[PDB]
Formats: C-alpha cells, sequence, structure tokens
C-alpha cells in the first residue's frame, strides 16, 4: 500500500483522476455496480473502495466514513494516488418546507459547521463546489428527471447538536447552536450533512475539483430509492467530467 | 423617493427586476447606453441610477461605489424597489501568474475579507454566487470569445493592506495579513476586488440572486505598465459581457 | 496623478497637512466656501476634492463616500500626499433619549463594527480620536454654543441590520447583531455613524492625527441647518489645529 | 433498532454500562475476545459492536470510526442504550522525544483541534477526562508493567495539516497550524490523536465519565522504520490496559 | 531580591521546590503554622511569603492576590527561584445543589474564562491539573474524611459580571455572560474562582504541577473553619508530594 | 462593611464621588499625605483605602492590586459606595524610544490585552478614558511641568509574556504574542501596564469616568540600570499629577 490508510497502490487505481466518495463503506458496491468491470480493491477502518469502468476510463469509488475528519484522510490519499476530481455522494435532512424527500440536492457552497476545513483554510474561505462538477451534477439531475434543489448547504460535525435535534440522550443543545437551525432557515439553507464544508474546502483550496450531490431521506419541517436516483445522478456527473 | 439613499421611486423601474452594479459611477452610462431608451434617473452621494431596456424588458444600472457598506445600501433599497436579481461588473487585481490583463473573470463564491457580509450571514456562511447568474456570466463570456477564469475571489475591505500592498504611507502591514497574499495563491484564488464578498453573502442569504464579473486590470505577480487603452477596452468587454448575461436571465 | 484613485498630485496642495473629510461628496465645495480662495481640484468616484485657504494655510476638502473602504483609500492616498490630520464631519443617528436632532456629537473612540479597521490594527486596539484633534473640536464647538455630547460612538459597516433596523426587505436581523442597539445604549453609546472606526483605527495606528464630529439627523429613541452647524465646527477646529 | 446508526437495541446490552470504544472496527473484536462470552451484536458503516462479560459484568466494545463526527453519534446512540462509562482505546503518534514506539499514554485532557467538541461546549470549556477513569487506566497500565506517559494530548480534525504533515498531496500546511507542533511539543504535549477531544469534552459536559489511552506507534521526533509486528504487539498491550481499566470501573 | 515583584532570594527559599499559593495574603501565615519553624520571608503589594519545613523538607507559601494577571507574576517569579509545583488553596462559590458549604472542592480541569492563560497557551489548550497533585489532594481530603467534589471549575476575571451576578452598581450582564452560570450547570461544572484557569493553563504547558483545592464558602443555588479544613488538606497533599 | 472586599461602609466616605486608584497599597498612603486630615479606612487583601480632603471635599484613594480582576473588584464596590470618577495613576514600561524614564504618560485608550475588559463589553468597545479627566490630567501635569506623552497603551493580564519579556523561566512566549511588541511599536502604543484597559472599558460602559497616568520607571527599548531614586522620584511627580487632576475634577 502506498498510503497509510486506504491500503492502495498507484495502479490499483490503473490511471484513474476521479473519484465518486460516498460516506457509507456499503453504498460504494451499488455505485461501481453501475458501472463496467466493477472490483473491490480494498476494505480497511471506513475506507472501503473499488474501480470500475465508465466509457472504457476507470472510477474509482470510496467510501469516507462520517465527518470530515475521515473525509480529509480519503480525499487526501487518493490524491496522493492521482485523484484530481471528486463527486460526493449522500443522504442528507432538508430544512425548508418545499423540499420534499426524495429530492436530490446540489451543494454549491456550505455553511462550514465543521473543524476540518479549518485545517486548510481560515473560516472566510468560501466552502464552494467547483463549477463544472455542480454543472455536471445539475444537468445529470435533469437527464433523468429528478426533482432538484441547488444552493447553499450547512456541514455540520454532529449528526445531533449541530443540526439543533434535542431528542437526545441530554435534550439539551449548547448555546452556539439554540435556534441555530431556524437561522439557516431563514437564509434558505436548503439541508443538513455532514462531510461536503471539508471536502468543498480542502478541495477548492488546493486545487482539486468537488462536487456534491444528495438525496433527501428526511425534513425537519416536516429512501432507498431516493439513493437508487442520486447514485445515478452522481455517476452521469461523473460521466460527463470525464 | 421612496428609499433614503438612492432617490429613486417604485415607478421609476417601471417593473424592472434585474440590475447590474458596477462599483463606479462613472461606469453606469456606459452599461446603459449598450441596451435600449438609456434614461438617467438619479445621482446621489456615490450612487447614480439608470434605466434601460433590454429586450423590451425594463433594467436597472445602479453604481454601488467602492466597499461592501455602500454597496449593502444600494443592494437593499433596490431590493426594496423590486429588484432580484444582480450582476456585478468590476475591475479587479489578479493574484496568479496564468492569468492575463483583459482576461474576465467569473466568481463562484469569496473569501470574505469584508465586515458588511458578517452583518448579513456569520463568517461560516459562503459568499457563494447565484448558480444560474454565474451560468449566464460564464455563457455570456463564451459566447464573444473572452478569455475567461472561473473561480473563488479574495473581496477586501482596504485596497493596500487587505491586499497586502505596502507602496503605502506606512509602508507596512498589521499581522494578520502579512504574507496573506501568497496563502491566497497557494489556495487557488485568483483575483483581489472590494465588493463581491458583501454582496454575494448579503444576497444569498435574503433569496436574491447575485453574479460577479471582473475584468483584469493588473495581474499583482507580473510587475507593471498600465495601459490606458487596453485598460478602457477590458472594461469595454466586461460591460458587454455582463449585459449578455442579464439577456440571458431576464 | 501622483494617487490610484483621488486624482490629485502633491503640488495640487500646495504644502496642505490638514484635511476635512465628510462622507458626502456633494458636502465638500460647502465646507471649502467657508474658507478662503476654494478651488475644485478633482472628482473621481465618490472622491470629490477641494482646495481652500484658512488663515493663510492651504487646506484640503475630500469626501470619502460611505464606509470603512472607500475612507481608508481617501485617507492612505491623501497621507501619500502629504495630509497628517483629518477632521471627519459627519451626519448621525443618536440611540440615547437625551440626545436631540440637531446636537452635535463629538466622538471620543468607536466601537469598531466594521472591517477596515481590522486591517489595520486587531480588534483590541481602540478606534480612539486624538486629543488634541478631539480638544479642538470641543472648543469649536462652545464658541458657537452648539448643544455638544462627548463620547463613544458605534461605527457600523451597514446602514441597516449593524444598526439593528427592521423596515428592510428581509425584516430580519442576523443574530449577531439582534438586540445590539440596546446593548449599546446601556453602554452609554452615542450614536450610529459608518467611518469612524475605520479612520480613528488607521490614523491613530499610523502616526495620524484624526477628530470626528457629527450631527444628529435622527434619534433612533423617538437637518440642512445641523449640517450648517457642524461645517462650522469642523471648519473652526481646523483652525485651532493648524 | 432503537438507534439512527448502532443498530442495536437497549436489550442487546443486557444492562451494559460501561463500552470499550477503539477508533477502527477491527479492533472491536480483539478487545471483546480477552473478555467472556464475546457476542458480536452489529456492524453498520464504521460502527461495529460487540458485547461480552466482565467479571460476571456485560461490557460493550463499539468502534467510533476516525473523527470526533463518528464518535459524536457513537458515544450519544450508546447513552441513549444506558452506557453511562466510556473507555477509549486508540493509537498514536508521539511528539516528545523521551516517549518510545510502543510506550502507552494516558491522556489527563485534550487540546481541542476538532469541530465537535464546540457542539457539546464553547472553546474555553476543558476537554478533560473523568478523574476515576484516568486513575484506572493508571494503575491498570502500572499493574502489567508497560512504559507510561500521563498528560495533556492534541486532538486533531485532520491526520495531516492538523498535526503539521508536509508529506502529502499539496505538501503545504494552512497558516494557523504552521509551525503548531514545535508550540504543542514546547508545551509538553504528549501526542497526536483524532478523536479525545471530541469524546472527552462532549462526555466531561454530559455526566458521562470518560478515559483515554493510547499506544504509541509512531514518533514524530525520531524518524521512522515502522515494525507491524511490535506495532501489533502495542495494540495488544494497550487493549490489555484499557480492559483491565474497566474492570476497576466496574 | 532576585525577582521583580516576590522580594525574595533564591537562597531565601533553601532548596524548596513546592508552593502552596493562596490567594489572599492573610491566609499565608496560617497555612505555614501548620509546618515547621514557620518564618516570614517578603512582603510586597499583594505578594506575601513564608517559609516553613514539611517532613524536614523547606516549602514555601506565597499568595497570589486575586486574578490570573498577580497570579502569573507570583508562579513566574517563584519558578524562576525554583519553585516546580504549586498548590492552590482558595475559597470558592459553588453553582450545582448538591454541593454544599463547607465541603471540600478539587478542580481536575478549569473553564478558561480569564485573559492570562491566553497569554500561556491558545485558548485550545486545557486549563488541567497535574494528576499527580490531584491525585495527592483527593487521597488528602480522604485522610481526614472531608465532604469531597472533583470536577471541573469556571475561572472567571471577574468576581461579578463574569459570575453573573446581578446585584451590582449597574444590575446588568454583559450578553456574552447572560444566562452562563445556567450554561455551566448543565454543563456539571462545580464552581466558580478566580485562579485556577491561569495557574493550571501557565503550569500545564511549561513543565510545572499544579493542584487546585477549594472550599465552599457560599453556593449560588441556595465559613472560616472551612478554610481551616482545606488548608490541612492542601498541607496533607503537599506532604505527598514532596 | 457595606461591600464584600473593601471593608468599607458608606459613611465611611464622608460624600465622596472621586477616588485615586493606584495598583500598589503601599502608595495609597502616600497619596493620601498630598491631602488634608488623611486618615486610613481599612485594609484588606489587596484593597488598602484611606480617606482625605482636597479643597474640603472628602476624596477616596484604593489600591486595585495587579490586574484587571482585582482592580474590577475594587471599582465595582467603590461605585457601589458612591464613587463616579475613578483616577488611576500607576508604573510603566515604555515601549518607544524618545519618551524616557520619569516621564509621564497619560492614556487616552488602551489595546485590550485583558480578560476582565471583556466580561464589561465585548472586544470590539473601545477602552477610552474620560474625556475631561484626560483633559484635567494633561493640564495638571503641565501644571508642573512634566515631560508629559498622550496616546495608547497596551494593558496587559501578564508582566512577562503579554509584555513580550523573555527572560523567564520558561524563555518562551506563546505564538499569539510573539513578535507583539514590535507591532504595538510600529503602531505607536507608548506603553505596556496592566489595568487600564479593564478600567477604562468598565468605567466607559457604565456611565462612569475614569482618567489614566503613569510613570515611566523603565523603557523596554533602552537597556537598563534602574535608579530607586529617580524612579521613587518618578512616583512623587505622577503623585501630584493625579492629585492635582483630581482637584480640577471636583
Ligand atoms: O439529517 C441528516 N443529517 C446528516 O448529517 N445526514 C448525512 O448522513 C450521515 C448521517 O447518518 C452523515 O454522513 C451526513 O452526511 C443525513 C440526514 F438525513
Ligand atoms: O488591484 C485591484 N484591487 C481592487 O480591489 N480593484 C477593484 O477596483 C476598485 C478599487 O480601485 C475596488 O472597487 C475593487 O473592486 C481593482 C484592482 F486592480
Ligand atoms: O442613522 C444614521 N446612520 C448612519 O450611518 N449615518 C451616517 O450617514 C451615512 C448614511 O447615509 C453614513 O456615511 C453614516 O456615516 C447617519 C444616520 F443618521
Ligand atoms: O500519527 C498518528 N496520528 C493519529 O492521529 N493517529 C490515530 O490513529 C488514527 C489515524 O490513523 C486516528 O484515529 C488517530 O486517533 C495515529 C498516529 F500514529
Ligand atoms: O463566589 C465566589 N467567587 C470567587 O471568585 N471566589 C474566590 O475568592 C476570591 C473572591 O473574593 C477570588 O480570589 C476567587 O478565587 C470565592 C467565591 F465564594
Ligand atoms: O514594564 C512594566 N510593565 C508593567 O506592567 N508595569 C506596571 O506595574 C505593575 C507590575 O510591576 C503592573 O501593575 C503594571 O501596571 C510597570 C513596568 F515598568
Ligand atoms: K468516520
Ligand atoms: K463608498
Ligand atoms: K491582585
Amino acid at each position: 500500500s502506498d498510503v497509510f490508510h486506504l491500503g492502495l497502490t498507484k495502479n490499483d487505481l490503473q490511471g484513474a483522476t476521479l473519484a465518486i466518495v460516498p460516506g457509507d463503506p456499503d453504498r460504494v458496491e451499488k455505485i461501481a455496480a453501475l458501472m463496467d468491470k466493477p472490483v473491490k480493491l480494498a476494505s480497511h477502518r471506513e475506507f472501503t473502495t473499488w474501480r470500475a469502468e465508465l466509457d472504457g476510463k476507470p472510477v474509482i469509488v470510496c467510501s469516507t466514513g462520517i465527518g470530515g475528519p475521515s473525509t480529509s484522510i480519503a480525499v487526501e490519499e487518493l490524491a496522493q494516488l492521482g485523484i484530481r476530481t471528486f463527486l460526493r455522494i449522500g443522504t442528507t435532512g432538508a430544512i425548508q418546507p418545499h423540499i420534499n424527500v426524495g429530492d436530490v440536492l446540489v451543494t454549491t457552497a456550505s455553511v462550514r459547521l465543521d473543524g476540518a476545513s479549518l485545517h486548510f483554510a481560515p473560516l472566510e474561505f468560501p466552502a464552494v463546489a467547483d463549477f463544472e462538477c455542480t454543472t455536471a451534477l445539475v444537468e445529470a439531475a435533469k437527464s433523468i428527471g429528478a426533482t432538484t434543489h441547488v444552493g447553499v448547504t450547512a456541514s455540520s460535525d454532529t449528526f445531533y447538536p449541530g443540526q439543533e435535534r434535542y431528542d437526545t440522550y441530554s435534550g439539551r443543545v449548547v448555546r452556539h447552536f439554540k435556534g441555530s437551525m431556524e437561522e439557516w432557515q431563514a437564509m434558505g439553507v436548503m439541508n443538513y450533512e455532514m462531510e461536503s464544508a471539508t471536502l468543498l474546502t480542502m478541495c477548492a483550496s488546493q486545487g482539486l475539483r468537488a462536487g456534491m450531490v444528495a438525496g433527501v431521506i428526511v425534513n425537519r419541517t416536516q429512501m432507498k430509492q431516493t439513493e437508487s436516483h442520486a447514485v445515478k445522478i452522481v455517476v452521469e456527473a461523473a460521466r460527463r467530467l470525464l
């Protein structure tokens, strides 16, 4: 292995330069299955990697695990191996009334509620997605007729307090985040997820292209099939980025 | 006047919902001149407004003056008057070697080195441009064949220390900004300008669409010898691009 | 032109070392008119400059435009041309009950609600006015018998949310500034304006003397003539500073 | 499942109130194997859970995955299930010369270089370990004669820049973290790891007891030449120490 | 004098390496009196120093005065003189219902509501006590059967607003600290005092061992004898640390 | 006692509304001695209080001890007792070449390097002195012909690292303060002391008038060789100046 965590060698990628990075290890195979000659490369910790062909071009699929920390490791090590483009496919919770479960969301930029993005650029730097990847994702979504929403996403280091959930053990939310969801709502933020801030920031500040798309599995103001459409959309986007 | 600073009435706009907002008052007429039936509406402080027609649709052109403060006033008051889409056309200094004077830059999002954006959203919120406006700007730039670059822009509250210029009275830059340009360069930031952070943040957090395009009049990594001609010509292309973008946004 | 924005040459100032800097371009001529041999020097963007004589000494009057950004450019470029003393005359909104419209306010120091001051000194540095300029302004105000108030001023980068105005398009104020006016009131702050923080900080941290005086055109807790008195006061102060 | 991610039910724990939480899923079974009647309960995402008996008391072992985010989920959901005591056993990089690979480190408190801890308490709150858990860990380490060091640990959201590693794709470290390792060294910080800040803070601020122990697999001040054997042996001792500590905490 | 403030010479300490540092000058003699051959060494400003013997080992007792500023001076200068271990004995206000006046509190780490700790380490660094000193204090407390509580302490630069007291001249608390006590309570913080944050941080970040124990003289949610027990406990702890 | 720390009763002040507040308890009597009918009122912790008459008006003199924490207690409790005006007289270290030992410095505002001021107003609020008190101090200094300097002062919570002193036990200064003195120097800051930030902020934000004057006992830019005599003489003039200022403020 040429990297510390992924257990992958440069040759394993066979010249691949684009990677689809879902958060859940169990989704890696599903994504690879939509492409040609899918093969499992490695599985260590929360990092599962598969290789496949798209239009005769080798493509990588690697899980990041939940959170910016594990995400930064995967992205960094994949970059060390030649990957220059990253497309994240995730699951998300909508916080706007007009957005419905099943809808697909494309992130233009993210509210940085994480700590890892700060290890690449100060807070004033935008966690913005690459224009080409965003475009590809939008078109891909349109190509299959999925109800899509494009905009800002709140990327949190926590699933609970950071997303102002009170149905918890403590049933309490620290002051900084109390009343925070309502604030994001009034600002037009579409959803909550946990890896885009780190992904977009570290990529945008290091010459790497990144895109972000997620399927709505829940709406805070009010599933397997939704994941399916989002997966197709990201593979279709990758195709347009090759 | 229905607003405190612009000296404009709702009726003046004749139903206009899009405005092109240059920083310099003197550029307002130039921009309006590329459209039909251009008419001056008002002039107060650094706020000069003109109205014109584009494809049979009334369009506004209003100068913001330099900086997020004056920019936030103009945008806020124009919004009070019905404007929902804002396209900024400015001048900028490139900080990357591969970018040349005369090139056109489209901002996807901005590094917030201003104070006004913070009056609309905390620092963690991205100063991102509207996807539709950015797309229109990109296509418009392509439509006339201008050498274009798309990416991140550093928007500063100051022309000098914030952009780490030392050719100043004090010849000194406060610690926070010392060595800052090099940091931005390593991060891929394309340029320095002074209104996008405020514009994009206040719009993105209030349901308003905004786009940002600027012409390169200088490159910080490549010494000098400016050319009023070339410079005036660069402004020309950027103006044409923003008007073309507006057309696609109407 | 020896500077990038002002369109002025060192010789234009004829040895002037003090400048009165109003925010509104249209007020420049009014101020110059109270002095001798007033002459317009230039007009570019929001920067209008006039020269005049006061007690046989050349004095500059230059508009800064609204906000610290344009203010820092004007001050910096004027300094490059020899100006060492700056007196700002502005308009302001009082936030204390005992202060009335028409009253004149002299700022001793400012609450930094701007971004430009930070480009000269970290937030912990005080946006304090020069003792000599403050003194001159106080005496000048007294010399004409104007009802005067001396104290702290809140200098905001925005006219609306930063000054907690809700009569706006969004009718909303970001969390950081919600309930902020009341806080300033309890702290004795006298008013809101938009250039003193940047002016005083950049001057106080660069060996430049600065003073700040403004006329109250509105009281948040409850016009042409007020501007008139403030203008006289600043010209009278300049006279004592020459 | 009574929780959203762990896929566990209250009944699965059989009254367990203490959990050993390693970062790597693959270590869960190893830890459970040192106890009695070890049984796998679930495996979802980076969360692998096993149950076992220690002195006739049911004990849980659950992987957190790398980082405070996944750690906070696991801890929160385990707490929802009754766990009140958490003992983390990890791997770490030493940054002090006197500390050797193979040594065991017990964290009294951590430098918060993460983002998740901030979602439980402001930065001024200390990421301190529970006194009882720390004591148990210290005694346990002593009971087997392991070379131990007790002190402060720097817990980072990143493996690379946050730990000031330059052997990377960009080969660059953002300003805030440039020269940071040397600063931590001068302050006596013993090591770098990636979950203690979040673990200790969220537990210390919510009435939950937590302890932290890690085996040194590398020393940043002493070049390299890792040894899978030694490394695998270090993990072994750390595991034994944490299980022994749990025993004293039951 | 070999130091600027304490008025002490290296020889005065006769090889002492541990010091008990109370906040009140008047408590120095009381503490020294429990040991052998107590002798007053100096008295300057709020810094009173005494020397004594404990198990044949010279020990120092020096008052820090109230607050991190004076505390940092005393600790720094004592360190310059050879002291490597510091045990603070103070008075404190409990903020938890289950803690009673008279109880003894041992601080494991502190919430940094001070400014001095920041002059030694950034805010993210923990104001944690030395494990050995904490252990000694716990055992010492047990040795005399004192009702003890071990945990986190909020160390404030102010006695009033920082501890959210409203019975003041202004009867007002700045926004940052409004509702702060309740927050600390929900987080399990045991008490409020004014020197531990600075003490623990500066020591923990400079290779110096420090411990912190205080007697509860008041409970915010609901005296000479309490001080007595705390003094014994700290002397007993020092004995175990020699 | 009507207050928790000062051990003073409202009656003790006999209607006094102004207090001179030195940092050192030992200076309280010296200051009181220049006035009429000086009497010691109390002595507790670092708080020593004396009362005296100035032009037939009762005046208080109370030591604050070193630092904003003890300073805030004294000021708060004195205010509870009726004091509305505070004049601080201290000792200071100059950081500018043109300032000499023995010179007197009047602070117009302070750089807030303390923590206590933040307990009264956020960092953006200026630690500015009262205009009337500053004026009185300036005139008083002039009245005796002392070489005076008026300007900004850096008020630090620490005597050593915060004032970037390396002649210490650790011989190290935390990153935030490394190279800080030079920055303050370039900004024109005249000196370092340890109570003005807290004093001016808490007073300026609570309707209390405050002034600040200090005598230079050392200049950081000009090596050393202190003189107890000169030093004791500098304190003398500063004391005379503050008493004279109080007289003009009564
Ligand atoms: O409400 C949600 N919050 C959230 O963070 N997610 C995403 O799905 C995972 C949480 O289970 C995280 O990786 C995150 O990216 C989904 C959601 F539905
Ligand atoms: O180097 C530059 N920096 C800069 O900020 N600008 C832009 O032009 C104006 C300053 O001249 C500002 O409004 C800003 O948007 C142009 C430049 F060429
Ligand atoms: O309420 C007010 N707020 C305010 O900012 N001002 C000042 O006048 C201009 C706003 O029109 C700004 O330049 C500012 O300095 C006046 C006011 F009356
Ligand atoms: O140098 C190291 N840095 C580090 O963070 N670790 C730990 O091991 C994992 C990364 O490999 C993280 O969970 C972390 O806790 C180990 C190391 F050897
Ligand atoms: O409520 C309290 N708050 C407090 O800060 N203290 C402590 O006792 C002194 C206050 O009088 C300070 O030195 C501090 O350490 C005691 C208390 F009882
Ligand atoms: O260099 C100096 N630094 C300093 O802080 N002081 C002042 O004198 C005391 C420290 O000796 C503090 O109260 C402070 O106000 C004097 C000095 F000479
Ligand atoms: K993870
Ligand atoms: K302007
Ligand atoms: K003190």
